[PDB]
């Protein structure tokens, strides 16, 4: 697989939709696609305190990928985001193959098709970070990587990556035994880490279609991706984006604006 370094076509964003309001989609604000929010999920950050009804403080299914731990204290709320830092705790502290602590939330609500969009700011450190959808229930397993990115890595820094998994399906639902993924990544004329981006996907029973700042940059034929998902924010470690952590640059911070999440009328 070529994905490490085939950039499959460049991002253009000199017509990239312009902000209008806070109500719909930044790839759809006039609301063509009849767009009603869900205002159970929708999440602006504002306060002090994480809506522990609304999201689950921590991943309860998933420990992290080794080195990083997830960790609920890495998660905090300031000047309207939800902000994500990354420790070293001291020696002996984490489980065996743990020495670093990331954020991460689950919703605690489950989706299937709508608009899903979040305003992120990157880390500038090697660890990912990531606004992505996933379920693992009764033997089916589906994800969809909106936003799995780590331009904290200065060789990543004008990369946008993005990919789908099936890991495993019924014989009725795709009938998958065996991991299958499509990665695709872009060429972005910016530094990615520098400032705030806006990350969109419109996930119907036909398509995945994802934005980025409003302007569409990749379509998927939907064959397997039918299963209700929850959303997923965190950073995590990864090797194959050079994701390990660096005690040297690991002050960063993960901000997270707003999710919003619509459903069709
Ligand atoms: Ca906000």
């Amino acid at each position: 697989s070529s994905h490490h370094h085939h950039h499959h076509g460049s991002i253009d964003f000199s017509n990239a939709p312009k902000r209008l309001n806070n109500k719909y989609p930044l790839s759809d604000q006039k609301n063509e696609g009849g767009w009603v929010l869900n205002k159970k999920a929708s999440d602006e950050f504002k306060g002090k305190k994480l809506n522990e009804e609304r999201w689950f403080p921590n991943n309860p299914k998933w420990k992290g990928r080794q080195p990083t731990f997830f960790a609920k204290e890495n998660t905090t709320f300031e000047d309207g985001c939800c902000v994500m830092r990354t420790y070293k705790p001291e020696a002996g502290s984490l489980p065996e193959g743990y020495t670093h602590t990331a954020g991460f939330l689950v919703s605690k609500e489950l989706f299937l098709y709508g608009y899903f969009e979040a305003r992120l700011r990157p880390n500038d450190s090697p660890w990912v970070f990531g606004f992505w959808m996933s379920n693992n229930e009764r033997n089916w397993w589906t994800e969809i990587d909106i936003c799995e990115n780590c331009p904290g890595n200065p060789a990543n820094r004008h990369d946008l990556n993005s990919n789908v998994h099936v890991f495993k399906a019924p014989a009725d639902k795709g009938d998958i035994k065996k991991h299958i993924n499509f990665p695709a990544k872009y060429y972005i004329p910016f530094e990615l880490q520098k400032d705030f981006h806006v990350w969109g996907l419109d996930w119907s029973k036909e398509y995945i279609r994802l934005y980025i700042d409003g302007v569409l940059y990749r379509e998927i034929e939907n064959k397997y991706w039918h299963q209700p998902l929850r959303i997923n924010l965190n950073n995590e470690s990864n090797k194959w984006f050079g994701a390990l952590p660096d005690d040297n640059n690991m002050d960063s911070e993960y901000l997270i604006d707003y999710v919003r999440v619509w459903y069709k009328k």
